């Protein structure tokens, strides 16, 4: 069986709060007005939601509405809870209301305005310094979760919402968020594909707040490199060897010796043997002065198949690397 593991960090926040804090089936929701908001464009839509962008028209503000699909709506108190325990944190969305929908019947989720603008639509196009700022305002947030027992579980470009104008920045879409329990077994089917944690790509359950620090270090890898996205797996399968191409088979093979895990035996005639490569592999004439020996130091430290070997939010907001971002 698979050797247990423990977030090396904020391990027993849950377990010393009441179990009002973390028991969400317990929570019981204050039902907004719909009628407040009046709908204006579909921002997109999800396999678990539709955004709008809305008027609350009573002082004529605007806000963000997310619409439940059917298959989201029994989890709508877990994302509740998580985003009223977290409300004024640091760069985290600030939840404004709770409404039911009168068309899908389903809980509608009420924020204060963030600017429609992904952090896709601009990652790809910073310079050396906002690099390092946003990456910084993103871990201001994570640190703030995870020290608050809780995983975002999606972090990803299309989840953090930037207005480069006024160099501010929000981590959204909560609704992965989950509490961290020590010893619990959690979903592997969680994250975007391109940003998964070979945790679980290798079906390993018992994952921690060192899941956000995989991804982060996916997305400052696209960022640095000019590279979108920097691991482009296929599927599922394919994306482990996507990742062993640049982090080597050797040190998979040890991730997987450490914690008694089984690889599914189709990996057998896909992974083959690969050495680790070195960060500068990745340099060229475009990315060039984007990159530094602090930027490569800090990724390294990141993009490490041993979850419990990664830099924990703190410590990444500790690096060098941030020793330019004015504080
Ligand atoms: N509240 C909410 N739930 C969501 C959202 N996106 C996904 N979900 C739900 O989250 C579930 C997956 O989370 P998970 O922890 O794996 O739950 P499990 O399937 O019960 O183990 C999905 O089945 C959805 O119902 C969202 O935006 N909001």
């Amino acid at each position: 069986g698979p050797v247990p593991s423990r977030a090396r960090v904020y391990t027993d926040v849950n377990t010393h709060r009441p179990s009002e804090y973390w028991d969400y089936e317990s929570h019981v929701v204050e039902w907004g007005n719909q009628d407040d908001y009046q709908l204006v464009r579909k921002l997109g839509r999800g396999k678990y939601s539709e955004v709008f962008e809305a008027i609350n028209i009573t002082n004529n503000e605007k806000v963000v509405v997310k619409i439940l699909k059917p298959v989201a709506a029994a989890k709508i108190k877990r994302e509740i809870k998580i985003l009223e325990n977290l409300r004024g944190g640091p760069n985290i969305i600030t939840l404004a209301d709770i409404v039911k929908d009168p068309v899908s019947r389903t809980p509608a989720l009420v924020f204060e305005h963030v600017n429609n603008t992904d952090f896709k639509q601009l990652y790809q196009t910073l310079t050396d310094y906002d690099i390092r700022f946003y990456m910084y305002e993103i871990l201001k947030a994570l640190d703030y979760c995870h020290s608050m027992g809780i995983m975002h579980r999606d972090v990803k470009p299309h989840n953090v919402m930037i207005d480069h104008e006024h160099r501010k920045l929000r981590l959204i879409d909560w609704g992965l968020a989950e509490f961290y329990h020590p010893g619990q077994e959690y979903n592997v089917r969680v994250a975007s594909r391109y940003f998964k944690g070979p945790e679980l790509l290798v079906d390993y359950q018992m994952y921690d707040y060192s899941l956000d620090m995989w991804s982060l270090g996916c997305m400052l890898a696209s960022m640095i490199f000019r590279k979108e996205p920097f691991f482009h797996g296929h599927d599922n399968y394919d994306q482990l060897v996507r990742i062993a191409k640049v982090l080597g088979t050797e040190d998979l093979y040890d991730y997987i010796d450490k914690y008694n895990i089984e690889l599914d035996p189709r990996f057998n005639d896909i992974l083959g043997r690969h050495s680790r490569k070195r960060w500068e592999r990745f340099v060229h004439s475009e990315n060039q002065h984007l990159v530094s020996p602090e930027a490569l130091d800090f990724l390294d430290k990141l993009l490490r198949y041993d979850h419990q070997s990664r830099l924990t939010a703190r410590e990444a907001m500790e690096h060098p690397y941030f020793y330019t971002v004015v504080k």
